[PDB]
């Protein structure tokens, strides 16, 4: 009767409230996962951020490094002509300076061998020109003594 | 009369299913947000990994790129040296190049001077040669005159 409905009253408030516990620890399950989901979200959105960031920056210098190792390559393989360049010109000095020092050896020989050349042509020039006077002064005299033989002789043979 | 009593049985059995509907429906939610947690995890683990690669590989590149820079630096002031050397090692050489050809001006003019410097001395020795040797022929016939003009005078 009254003890048949009672029953059944108790029974619905039972179920009725491990109903509400259970859908309550379901719904505070739903708002844990929530905050783990909006965390994620938040922390991807941070990294996706940082990585467009440095994508841009490495971006920037593997092309300045591409830049730079071509630049180096040119300014080494220069390097090398420089060296090969000046390594000749200063093999080239070398060699002038040599030729320069003989040359130099060579002149002061032929200054002394011309001045002693000189020397000798002027006690030479002086002994011709004494020899071509002294000639001279021989050849009057014979004439002289060729003339005093013919001028006597033309009296001698007269005056007995 | 037991019509009355199936009614709420009924009821009963109707309130058991949709709150059972409900946990069912709860449990199946709670499925589909893990699901996008999951999602979140496996494509937050990605761009991390990403990172840890490009971060790598940049730190790499930028240490190189410091290197180059600085050996670039060292090079082209080293490039500079070398042009300066090369230009007055050129400028030096010019120089001995124009002491040189001075030189070889000077033995070409001292040759040909002590050449004939000679050849005078050679044609001067002859006529000095010439002029002794016709003296003492002179002197010869002088004494040669004086003896025929004594002999002549004599007789």
């Amino acid at each position: 009767g009254s003890e048949s409905e009672e029953v059944v009253s108790r029974e619905v408030s039972g179920i009725k409230a491990a109903y509400e516990a259970e859908l309550g620890d379901a719904r505070k399950t739903l708002d844990s996962v929530a905050k783990e989901r909006a965390r994620l979200q938040l922390e991807l959105s941070k990294v996706r951020e940082e990585f467009k960031e440095l994508k841009a920056r490495n971006t920037k210098k593997e092309g300045d490094l591409i830049a730079a190792q071509a630049r180096l390559k040119d300014l080494e393989a220069l390097l090398n002509s420089k060296e090969a360049a000046l390594s000749t010109a200063l093999s080239e000095k070398r060699t002038l300076e040599g030729e320069l020092h003989d040359l130099r050896g060579q002149v002061a020989k032929l200054e002394a061998a011309l001045g002693e050349a000189k020397k000798q042509l002027q006690d030479e020039m002086l002994r011709r020109v004494d020899a071509e006077n002294r000639l001279q002064t021989m050849k009057e005299e014979l004439d002289f003594q060729k003339n005093i033989y013919s001028e006597e002789l033309r009296e001698t043979k007269r005056r007995h």
